[PDB]
This record gives structure tokens, sequence and C-alpha cells, in this order.
């Protein structure tokens, strides 16, 4: 039952703590100021530390919940002495070692906001210093707020797009369907209820089936019907290309960070 | 209080609601396009068949129509109905149905979707002037057997057809597009599909139980100077929302024309 | 005998293409061109008898096949007096309309063949009016089976079939030519580029035909992750290949409807 | 005997597809997966011997075929010690690069097959380095001829061939699926729409193959003036079918180049 410290606590880091609370481990947090630390510690019902170093001094494992562009500034004056888990997009384990040390085991995760309901899809990977013992204990941590995917580091930026960023794309999609409902006479809340329930069921039906999404499309598209009319419209306007180009842009950005 | 329910025409959609119907106390019987088809689907479904549509009509408390909208006029006019009828067909009004079957029948429309297969359809229900408070409740019990039921007015049925009946296909094309982007970028199709399907399911579930709007979540996920806002502005640039909305418009136009 | 006499009024490219198949049947054939001069000319090319006029043809024949274009039906048919079942191959003209030109007392049939009739591999739709008996339709199916395969298609689906089977060979050729031209752009001689793609098209279609896998199933198989195929496929998506084809089929069908 | 022992390192979809053809040869086959577990698993599926490791495979075999993806060549090959001619099927990796991974003392060959190897109708390019004798190339051609046809293609043309023959089946499938989907839109069941178009695609390509006419010659033949085909063809032009295909081939080739 180790002691875990979280440096930087924004929305992603907060979403993860709910799940970490259901582990046997003891937790402590450290924010961007002492006042911010207290604020967040209050709403999570967890202790906080007097500084990042004070956190580092008492803790067996550190989780970094700060944004990637703050890594160099925030991390360089600190002296780490335990394994570190980064959740940051774009920053390689090699680059992290440059900031914190060549003598530490380092892990990356890529969770998403679904950690809020303990249903994150989280990628996990570690550097050469990560024993199978340590990787296992971290996997136990990630499994506490959803599922875990053994993902080689070269695939992290893609996974960031497919799983970390995609909930927002999924929400834009649902929102577009609901807005189309409003355009055509159905109240927003009601359209959103219908659409969300349909998304949920469709995804569950796919999960438990051996059929492909394209097999399902075939079943739903009655000849001369309404679905095939709308599907050909989605083809005309480039639905697939649009999603793919957005994914590419997500990945480009991850790379340049 | 147990009915005999007869199904005329059994396509993919009619087959999909059968599972739910089988969990009801009611007795069921079917009739396809020929006698040969009738026995093939009786075999497939472990349900008794009638010798004809009229034979079915003559012995049944309630009729569900599973035939395609384009076949209504041809198949229904020769027949003599003697009980409440449920149509699941896109784009055919109860008024228009009444001209096919009689002005003396209680008539209901439903709009289900393929998720009836897992008993998780989102189904619209409405009835004509001749449906009692009590009959619509009896039918709501039917539709609840294969998912959820929405009491929506008939003027809204074409929009509901797009939002719930057709949209699983649009959802699947979206899922497939995310997964193909994974393949393009070096992730095996099976794996890519597992990740995104799980993310879609969790995202929808979080939305449902949260008080936050879709746009509220987008704000939370879009870290300043991050990856999500980059991809989000690309979706804006290429017209994700306009594209979806135009597709729904086309779906509705088609329903109107049917 | 089982042999009947078959007369063909108007012989363009499509009518010529089915002749070869009709020659492999037990039947006697005779033709009639747009003029007596045209008739002799093409009777020579095909090695077949000609008639002195359409009505002369009609007076001796057991079955008429019309090879004239849809636009000429009214002009050419109305003056004639028909006495036997007629087969039309024209796009966009219903059996109901044909009967108004030709008579309400005749068995009438529609076919929709394609240029692959040339090598006896047409994909041909077949339908008949209420006057066509089972025996007659089977006799006509035997005719259509002589230059390809035959599909029992409802008349309401004829315009769509026209697009999918009658017009699509041209669309398939354009697509094949596009791939070969892309080979030329990138350093491969036209002839060699056409040999490679045509062979790949043939093999791919046979594979599809004998498999239980869908086209999309095959696409998943071929698209190695991070590979060359998925890159080309996403470019097809970006530029709207599927939308383009579907829009072209809609225009084909709109045309069939307005004819 | 004339029988040699052939070992396959890495067996994905493409390597599996050529196995069937290799079984119809007189040679002895052995495989090696990405792990000992994977090896046993797939040796069962194919009914073939497996090796305990890639090097174990190498030590007993007369010829190695590589079925691993281009991205893994460096990682997987460098630790191994090869002792025999090697055939690579990987897109975008030159014989020069392969020799830097594997040795300057080996005969090395490249092939570019496609998934039609499944029905023994691959369109397969073949080339060899300076170390490959006439006897060896002929022996390898015999191997490739077992699962399709074989083209003698210069290495400088391999990326283009990859697009025209290796990746294009997926593009052909998308095009076929587009036509069938257009049939669904317009009232024809998917299965039936796919049967009609696939048959038309097959027949059209055979017609082209055995004819002296160009694709464009055929297009002229099919496009009846004021007809349905020319309407659909001008819509193909408007929406840029040819440009789309060619652009997709360029992206395929760019990808091959960057691999
Ligand atoms: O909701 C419906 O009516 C359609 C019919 C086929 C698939 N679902
Ligand atoms: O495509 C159609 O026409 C039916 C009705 C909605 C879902 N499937
Ligand atoms: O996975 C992450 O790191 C991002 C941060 C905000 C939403 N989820
Ligand atoms: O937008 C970003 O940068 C973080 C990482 C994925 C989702 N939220
Ligand atoms: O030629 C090749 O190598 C590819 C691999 C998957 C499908 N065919
Ligand atoms: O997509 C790829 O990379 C492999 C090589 C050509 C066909 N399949
Ligand atoms: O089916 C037809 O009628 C057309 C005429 C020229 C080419 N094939
Ligand atoms: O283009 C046309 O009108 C004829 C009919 C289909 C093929 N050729
Ligand atoms: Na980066
Ligand atoms: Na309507
Ligand atoms: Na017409
Ligand atoms: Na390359």
């Amino acid at each position: 039952a180790m002691k875990i410290g979280i440096i930087g606590v924004g929305k992603m880091a907060s979403a993860i703590i709910k799940g970490l609370k259901q582990t046997p481990h003891e937790l402590i947090i450290s924010g961007s100021s002492l006042e911010r630390s207290k604020e967040i510690a209050e709403q999570l019902a967890l202790p906080y530390a007097m500084s990042h170093q004070d956190l580092i001094d008492q803790v067996d494992l550190v989780i970094l919940g700060i944004k990637p562009q703050l890594f160099e500034t925030v991390l360089k004056p600190l002296h780490f002495k335990q394994p570190i888990i980064s959740m940051a997009a774009g920053i390689s384990l090699q680059r992290l070692a440059t900031f914190v040390g060549q003598d530490l085991p380092l892990l990356r995760i890529m969770p998403n906001m679904n950690a809020q309901i303990l249903q994150s899809s989280t990628a996990l990977t570690g550097n050469a210093l990560v024993s199978q013992e340590l990787q296992a204990r971290v996997r136990d941590l990630t499994d506490s707020f959803g599922s875990t995917f053994d993902i080689s580091e070269k695939d992290f930026d893609t996974f960031t797009a497919l799983a970390g960023s995609s909930p927002a794309y999924i929400y834009l999609f649902i929102e577009a369907l609901a807005k189309a409902g409003v355009k055509n006479g159905i109240p927003k809340a009601k359209a959103l209820e219908i659409v969300t329930q349909t998304v949920l069921a469709s995804a569950s039906n796919l999960k438990t089936s051996s059929q492909s999404p394209h097999d399902f499309i075939d079943a739903i598209c009655s000849p001369g019907g309404t679905t095939i009319a709308g599907l050909m419209e989605l083809e005309r306007l480039g639905l697939t290309a649009t999603v793919s180009s957005a994914i590419d842009k997500t990945i480009d950005k991850a790379k340049s960070l």
C-alpha cells in the first residue's frame, strides 16, 4: 500500500483520483500554488503538500497532471527520487528523462475524461528501467479508472487521438445529430436523450457482435429507404475523410508538442 | 390479458423485435411474402406460421406490419382487417394507412431501430384518434420489450426516423472512420475498433449521467494549446456538423417522399 | 421444329453484339436496317438475310427483337402492324408505353443487355407483360442465356439495372483507364499498365464472387496498418470516390426516367 | 531432389495467402511467427511445421521468404544470421537496403504479390539483385507462378507496381461497393446489386483483355448518343473520377517511397 503524489491537478488528474481513491493507496496532491492546492484538496477530500518537493520527499510514486508545455519549467528545479507517471500528450519518455533524471523508471499513460465514471481507455508504457513488477502495480492503478491497453510508445500519439481526444469528437458528432433534430422540430434535451441512447446501444451492439460496422450499415440500409439516402449524403460531404483529417491534425499536434 | 399477435412481412427489422416479443406473455404468429418464405422464417424464428395473411388476420388480436413502405398499397388493400394495426414503416402516415385498411380501426405507428437485437431500441410510438389510453399502454409494453419507448407526435416521426432509426448507420460510419484513421496511423483494425467502440460507449454513458452538455465536455477535454482543440478546429474547417445536419435533412426528405 | 424465325428491326452496336449469341441458337434470323441500303450493308457484315422493309420482316417472323434507340420508337413503330411477341432492349421505355405504340393484343418483353454480349457474357435483365406465358418467357430466357446470364428483374427496377449493368461497363472502363493512366504518370508504359490492372481487376472480382467476404472485408484484409493501401484509400475518401460513382448512377437513372 | 526446403519468417495475411500456392509445389515448407506461441497457433491453422526460432528456421532451410511488415525489417532481421537466398514481399524496401540488414553476400529477391494469391491469381512483380543467377530467378518464378502470374519488373518500377497491383484490389473493391450501394439507394437489395455488378466487372475486364479495342474505344461503343451512359459518364467527369483515382495512386506511391 504505497503513497502516491499528484503534481498538477486539472480536470484529467481530478477524474483519475476518484478511481485512485478506491485503491488501498494513500494519496496526496500538489497544485500550481498553495491556495490552488488547498482549493482542490478541499473538493477531493485529500491531503495536500506545502510544495512539489515536499510531495516528492514523502511519496513512493509521482503522477504528473500538469500540461506538457509546463514540463521543462515546473520539473527542472525539482529533485525526484521515485518512479514517475506522465499523462502528458506529446512528451516522450526520453524527453521526460532529460527533465527528471536518467536513473528513474518512467511510465507514460494516456487516459481520457471517461475516467470520471471509471471507464477510461488508457494506454500504458514504460522505459527500460521499469521492472515488470512496477509496470504491474501501475496497471492496477490504471484499471481502477477504466481499461488498460499495452501500447508501444511509438503508437502513443495515435492512441492520444483515437482515445484521449476522440470523446470531444464523439460529443461534436452527437451534438450535430441533436442540432439537426432541433432544426427539424425536436427540442434539444429530447433530441440529445434519443441520440445519446442510440449511440450507447449501437456501440454496445457492435461490441458484442462479430459483425463489422459496415456489416451493420448493410443491415440498416433498406433498399430505396431513408438510411441509404442519408449515408450517400455523408459520403457526398466527406464524413470519413473529415474524421480522418481531424485525427491526422490531432497527431501532428501531438508530434510538435 | 394475453393477446395473440400476428406479424405480416418479416424483414431484418421485424426479426429484430421478435426477441423482445418472445419475452412477453403474448402468443405470436407470422406470415411472409409466400408460403415458402413463411416456413423458412418459422424455421428460423421457432414461431408458428399462418397459411395466408387473411388466415393470420382471422385468428389474431393485434397485427404488426413488417413489410417495406413501398409494398403497403399492393399487400394491404386485398386484405380484410378486424383488429388494431401497428406499422413500423418510414414515411407513411396513419391517415394514409387508414385509406389502405379502413377508417374503423385503431392504428399505431412505431419507429424502432436495429438495437432491438439487444433489446435496446429507441422506439417512437403514436396512435390515431381510435386508440384508447389503454391500448397505447398495451403497445408501450410491447415496445418496452425491445428497448425504450418515446411518446412522440406523428408530425415528428420523420425527424425521429432520422435521429433514431437511421442514425445507427451514421454512428457506425463515424466509428469506422475513427478506426480507419487508426489503421492509417499504424494501429491494427481490430485493435483500433476495440479502443474507439469502448471510448464511444463510455463517452455516451458519461454524457447521459452527467448534467454537462456535449459542448461542456468539449471545453473540459480541450486543453489549451493541446491536441484535441487542433483536431476540433479541423472538424470545424471540414464541416463535421454541417455534414451530419445535411445527412439528416436528406434522410427526412426521403421519408417525406415515401 | 423447335426452331422459330427471329427478326431484328434496327441493328446498331447492341443488336450486333447479341447476333453472335443468337447464331448459336437453333433459330433462323433476319434483319431490317434504317434503310434498304443499310439493310444489305449490314446483312453482309453479319452474313444474314435481310428483309425489304420492317413490315416485310414482320409478315414472316415468329418473334421481333427491336434494336432501335428509345428516341425513335414512336416514329418507327406506329406505322407498322405487328403480329407476334416483341422484345424491346431500349432504356427507359415501359411495356405499357410499348403497347400504346404497337398494340394491346401482343405479348411484350423487355431486356436490358450490355456490350459483354460480344463475348457471350452479358448481364441481362428480363421481364414480360401480363400477356407473356411461362412457355414464352422460358423461350426468351433461352435466347438471353445464349449471350450471357439472365436476371428476373421487376419492371420497376429496370432503370436501376440499366445503370448497374447496362451503362456500368463504360464506368468500369473509365476506372480501369484511370489506374493505367496513373501508371503512365509514374513511369509504366500504357500497354503494360493496362495488362497489369485488367488482370488485377479480373482476379479481384473472381475472388469476391467465390468468397463469403464483403468488399469491405477484403479492404480490411489488404490495408496493412501504416501501409500503402490505407494511404491510397483515405485519398479515395478525401476526394469522394464513392459519392462520385453514386452520383453518376443517379444521373444515369434520371436520364433513363426522362427517356 | 528438385524439392527444396522453404522457410517463412512472419506470416500475416499476405504470407498466408501464398501458402496455398506453395503447397501445390514439390517443396517442403516451415514457418516462424512473431513468437513461439504465435508459431504453433498458425502452424496448426495451415497444417505446417513450425521452427523454434527464426534462426532455427534459417539453419535448416534452402530459401527464406519474409512475410513481416516493412516497419519491422531492421528490428527483426539484424540479429539473425542468414545463409541462403532471401525473398522479401515488403512494400517500399529496396534490395540495397535489405542487403544492409542481412548481408552483401546473399542473393536477394523482391516480390510484390496481392491478395488474389488466395485463389492463385496474384499479379506478382519479381526482381533480383546482381547475386541472383538465371537458375535461381527461374526457380523463384516457378514459386510465384504457383499463386498467380509473374511480371519481370525493374526495381525502379516496384513502388508503382505496388500501387497498380498490390493496393488496387482495395480500390477496385471500393468502386464495386460504390456501384452496389448506388443500387441499394435506388431500390435493389445489396446482395443482388453486388452479384450484378461483380459479374459485369468480371465480364467487362475479360472483354477488354481479349479485345484490341482500348478502354476509351469501348466507352464510345457503349455511349449511345443522347443516352443514359453518356449522362453518367459526364457526371464522372464533372466530379473527377479519373483525377481521384490518379491522386490515390500518387498517395499510395508516396507512402511506398517514405517506407
Ligand atoms: O426502423 C426501421 O423501420 C428499419 C427497417 C430496417 C432497419 N430498421
Ligand atoms: O432505411 C430505412 O428506410 C429504414 C427506416 C429507418 C432505419 N431503416
Ligand atoms: O488524456 C488526457 O491527458 C486529456 C487531458 C484533458 C482530457 N483528457
Ligand atoms: O487536448 C489535449 O491535449 C489532451 C490530451 C488528449 C485529450 N486532452
Ligand atoms: O502485397 C501485399 O504485400 C499486401 C499485404 C496485405 C494485402 N496484400
Ligand atoms: O497496404 C500495404 O502496405 C500492403 C502492400 C500492398 C497491399 N498491401
Ligand atoms: O444495353 C444497351 O442497350 C447498350 C447499347 C450500347 C451499349 N449497350
Ligand atoms: O447508353 C445507353 O443509353 C445504352 C443503354 C445502356 C448502355 N447503352
Ligand atoms: Na511530441
Ligand atoms: Na412520407
Ligand atoms: Na423513361
Ligand atoms: Na521506400
